[PDB]
């Protein structure tokens, strides 16, 4: 309903961009359009962030001359302020008295357009939309500025207060593997513990903090918990909460250093959990219906059948379209007309075929294995998986297709075949089949309608389909004598005999209910050679770097540079209408075939043809656009950069992605707007960044007082 900075009282909040006012950053962005990309985007963002914040902190410092002891927290949001020639160290009762003095005697905006410097406290956390400051300086808050912005800016409804204790009644804090319950998940608790309607069973997205009475908060959690009355204890996984990696009172408390303070506080029964709900997972329509996604890894404990179902692999169909196992609930299965075994389709709000492996009574999530849906990038912190009925009124794309493009855009890299889930079993079955296909029994089967004896899951299915109970006892009995043979088990020993039926049926034949062909079900999905090829033709990667954790402008300034993600998206849409998906799919399917069991000639010619399609400008720009969309989205957390290795052997690095976005658009060479260039192995040949910055601050000061005489 309202932001978590206000619903808990930790931070006071002020707005950075006022009521519908013009976006002054979008207007500076055509200085880059005029100059053809020789000003710095992140420098322009800083000037905007420093003006909006200086105007907002000030507008509060006067409206709070009447709430004076609430003003003192906004005082320590600016240390020193240079206005004209005088300097205001706000820590002084003297300078701050003078600061509020000229405040009233002079008007707004135009006066702000006349400060020179500004330095912010470590207390203030700047973002693209707000500025946060802790309510009480008494306590201390043990998480970095990015995690404050990640956790406390999200709107949640009224927060709860759950006890944290190891023994007795409360929430326990287990120390498991990181992401053990899934990436975006961070705990399992019951519906009745956070006040949900009786025996709710799904997943809910929360924004909790872990505090003590004295106002200190040691960890903040961002992500989802799994709600289910079937688990015993409300428990939170410590290693999935944001903790440490910040500076309190001059010292840097690492992730491990804060973990000890909690273990000490948790032992003393003086540790709570202030948690707020952001969205409870319903099953709602979209045709199609959708709900949140949960990892199968978080049902290991409770309802293990869901886990074991989705852990035993995925299978590629006859055309190469992977069919992923999901687990849905009663409401969704009804509205989408699906029962167990049905094939459907699913996507995150890439499109994959889905195999219903189970249906639950009260579930309202879409439980999937995540390693098999990495092609649709499902992160379990509130991503909604849509499911569609069995009608299949569309062409689902083939594994080689999107895994290759995803690789040509550096979002995946070597050609590796998969891991056959039934490798050892099918070997043993093929040795028996050499003898079975010769036997009279094989003729009995082919006379009853079962002519292809190569698929064990089909012969057993096609037999119990059309009666023939006796021709199934003989088949199940022949494979017993054959496998006991082939594995050296004595069919008489009643424990050795119990090992046959434990390997042949339980471990193999019983899985005919989930999979069609055991020869096409994998445990680790392969990497098609066209994808390994496609990733060596475009040498594009997304380089990771953290925003300056000491300067609060760096994050907010970085988040402003995200306000043109839409132009990155239109470029992708406007580009994919050109690429002939028919020719690309056949060009890929040809190379993967000629690679696997092709002659020495075609592995060369199929390579040279696919290479010329991927060195094509329309294709290269579409994949490069797809990369920029991910980089821009990620820059809302870190100072990510683009890196490209060209035919010169050099590698170029970019942090002016709008200029890059312009150069791709009008089909211009993109190397001039770059920020730094490297010499293959050697590095830092041109450092263009310092020049673009001071010229930006110069061309700014020019454009300003020139429009004002
Ligand atoms: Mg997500």
């Amino acid at each position: 309903n309202k932001p978590f900075a206000q619903q808990t009282g930790r931070f006071h909040t002020i707005e950075l961009q006022e009521e519908g006012s013009p976006d002054e950053f979008q207007e500076l962005l055509r200085l880059q359009a005029s100059t053809q990309g020789h000003v710095d985007e992140t420098t322009l963002a800083r000037l905007v962030v420093q003006k909006r914040a200086t105007k907002a902190i000030l507008k509060k410092l006067l409206e709070t001359a009447d709430r004076p002891e609430e003003q003192a927290v906004w005082r320590a949001a600016i240390e020193r302020l240079v206005i004209g020639n005088t300097a205001y160290d706000l820590k002084d009762d003297e300078s701050f008295a003078k600061l509020i003095e000229l405040a009233k005697k002079h008007p707004l905006e135009k006066v702000v357009k006349n400060v020179r410097e500004v330095q912010f406290s470590e207390k203030v956390t700047l973002s693209d939309k707000y500025a946060f400051v802790p309510a009480s300086n008494q306590g201390r808050i043990f998480l970095s500025h990015l995690r404050r912005e990640n956790i406390y800016r999200t709107p949640t409804q009224r927060p709860l207060s759950l006890k944290v204790a190891e023994e007795g009644e409360g929430v326990r804090l287990k120390e498991m593997e990181e992401k053990a319950l899934g990436d975006g998940a961070l705990g399992i608790l019951r519906p009745q513990s956070l006040g949900l309607p009786e025996d709710y069973t799904g997943v809910v997205q929360v924004r909790g903090e872990l505090a003590d009475p004295e106002g200190n908060v040691y960890a903040g959690l961002k992500g989802t918990v799994i709600v289910d009355p079937r688990a015993k204890e409300d428990f939170l996984n410590l290693n999935d909460l944001y903790r440490g990696d910040t500076v309190v009172d001059g010292k840097k408390y690492t992730k491990e250093e804060v973990d000890a303070l909690i273990r000490e506080k948790l032992k003393t029964g003086a540790l709570q959990l202030n948690l707020g709900i952001h969205r409870v997972s319903t099953v709602e329509e979209a045709e199609g219906q959708y709900s949140m996604a949960a990892s199968h890894t978080a049902y290991k404990e409770l309802d293990p059948e869901i886990y074991r179902l989705l852990e035993e692999g995925v299978e590629l169909d006859a055309e190469g379209r992977p069919i992923v196992p999901i687990v849905i609930g009663k409401e969704m299965a009804a509205k989408l007309g699906l029962k167990e075994g049905d094939i459907a389709f699913t996507f995150r709000n890439a499109l994959l075929q889905a195999r219903v492996a189970a249906i639950r009574d009260r579930l309202n999530a879409v439980v999937v294995n995540q390693e098999y849906a990495k092609s649709t990038g499902v992160d379990f912190d509130g991503d909604t998986l849509v499911v569609l009925p069995k009608g299949l009124p569309v062409d689902p794309h083939r594994l080689e297709v999107f895994q290759t493009l995803m690789a040509h855009a550096g979002l995946a890299v070597e050609p590796s075949p998969g891991e056959l889930r039934f490798k050892e079993q099918l070997e043993v079955y093929d040795k028996v089949l050499a003898r079975l296909s010769k036997s009279r029994l094989a003729a009995e089967l082919r006379n009853a309608g079962v002519e292809d004896l190569s698929n064990p899951f089909e012969v057993v299915r096609q037999l119990e389909s059309l009666g023939e109970e006796e021709l199934l006892k003989a088949f199940k009995g022949y494979l017993r004598k054959g496998f006991a043979k082939e594995l050296g088990l004595d069919l008489k020993s009643e424990e050795d005999r119990a090992r046959l039926n434990q390997y042949l049926f339980e471990g193999f034949l019983d899985y005919r209910k989930q999979f069609q062909d055991p020869r096409r079900v994998y445990k680790k999905l392969p990497l098609m050679p066209s994808a390994a090829l496609a990733a060596s033709l475009l040498q594009v990667e997304a380089h990771k770097k953290e925003y300056d954790p000491s300067d609060p402008v760096a994050l907010a300034a970085g988040q402003l540079t995200t306000s043109f993600l839409g132009l990155s998206e239109k470029l992708a849409q406007d580009l994919e209408t050109s690429i002939d998906f028919p020719k690309l799919a056949e060009a890929i399917r040809a190379y993967n075939q000629a690679y696997s069991s092709g002659n020495e000639e075609q592995v060369a010619k199929a390579r040279a043809e696919l290479v010329k399609v991927l060195n094509d400008p329309t294709v290269q720009k579409f994949s490069l656009s797809n990369l920029l969309y991910q980089i821009i989205t990620d820059r809302k957390k870190r100072d990510y950069s683009l890196r490209v290795r060209t035919e010169s052997g050099k590698t170029y690095e970019y942090r002016n992605l709008y200029a890059v976005l312009n150069r791709l658009m009008q089909n211009l060479p993109v190397e001039e707007v770059a920020d730094t260039v490297y010499d293959a192995s050697g590095q830092a040949v041109e450092e263009r960044v310092p020049l673009k910055q001071s010229a930006t601050r110069s061309l700014v000061k020019g454009l300003l007082d020139l429009a004002s005489g």
